[PDB]
């Protein structure tokens, strides 16, 4: 077993909790924490800003070196970097930002990256400041990810709505 606790099971492989992913990561120290990244790995706000702050900006320093070497990610893409003090690894995943004119169909591709990892602690991709409907996103997650995913949803009101209206 592992050190996750307090999660509501949604399917064979998807679990969910009303929690801050940053606090969940510090407590569990999972193998993989997912960051809700942008293509530039500029971790300004939301999950990305909060994770980076918890690493004392080390995530940003590492990310800037990654971009200087490799260039930007693709929308729907990902890269594996250090988890710093929060996890062994951080999987930086770019969901489409609907406010940036990006294809919502790329959300499925974004979640497909989770399948390369047996277990992950993750946020809902493209939710929050990325502008997509979190209910939709949960549906895409459940219908796309086959590995074991532990979702942290920080917003209590949304968690209650997602968990109660989940099909
Ligand atoms: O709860 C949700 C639902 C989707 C996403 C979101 C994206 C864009 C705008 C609002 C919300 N989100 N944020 C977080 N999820 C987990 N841990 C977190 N920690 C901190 Cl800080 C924030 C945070």
């Amino acid at each position: 077993v592992n050190s996750f606790s307090g999660y509501l099971k949604l399917t064979d492989n998807v679990y969910i909790k009303n929690a801050d992913i940053v606090e969940e990561a510090k407590k569990v120290k999972p193998t993989v924490v997912v960051n809700a990244a942008n293509v530039y790995l500029k971790h300004g706000g939301g999950v990305a800003g909060a994770l980076n702050k918890a690493t004392n900006n080390a995530m940003q320093v590492e990310s800037d070196d990654y971009i200087a070497t490799n260039g930007p990610l693709k929308v729907g893409g990902s890269c594996v970097l250090s988890g710093h003090n929060l996890a062994k690894h951080c999987l930086h995943v770019v969901g489409p930002n609907v406010n940036k004119g990006e294809d919502i169909q790329l959300l499925k591709s974004a979640y497909e990256n989770f399948n390369q990892h047996e277990v992950l602690l993750a946020p809902l991709l493209s939710a929050g400041i990325f502008g997509a409907d979190p209910i939709h996103s949960l549906r895409v997650c459940v219908d796309t990810v086959r590995t074991n995913v532990y979702l942290a949803v920080f917003d209590k009101n949304l968690y209650d709505k997602l968990v109660s209206s989940f099909l």
